[PDB]
């Protein structure tokens, strides 16, 4: 029900906007982990049902719920942002649990973003 699309080639110091466009949106809080090479899955930034965000300051989230879709902004790309980066929807509501990737429901297909230069 969730399909990231924005991923591509970006330079160190760039910046880059990711989309999450979405299948009843608003009833969702939104999430944002990442998967690169080597590590394992780290959360990324998370924005809740109710308009509220909770951070791992480089990634920013909003969410046009009129277009059914979330934003998640990198500025200042770094080499440890190469990674896929999956979208996620949660039933719950904010906490810090939002946080943590056993509490969402839905995810998306990732998409790749490669820092290089
Ligand atoms: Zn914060
Ligand atoms: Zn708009």
């Amino acid at each position: 029900q969730l399909v990231e699309s924005g991923g591509g080639l970006v330079n160190p110091g760039g910046s880059l906007r990711l989309s999450c466009a979405a299948s009843t949106f608003s009833s969702y809080s939104m999430g944002w982990f990442r998967q690169a090479p080597g590590k394992e899955r780290e959360f990324v930034v998370a924005i809740s049902k109710g308009g509220y965000k909770y951070d791992a300051g480089r990634f920013t989230i909003s969410r046009d719920n009129a277009k059914n879709t979330v934003y998640l902004q990198i500025n200042s790309l770094r080499p440890e942002d190469t990674a896929v980066y999956y979208c996620a929807s949660s039933r719950a509501y904010g906490s810090s649990r939002l946080r943590l990737a056993d509490t969402y429901e839905y995810w998306g297909q990732g998409t790749l973003v490669t820092v290089s230069s």
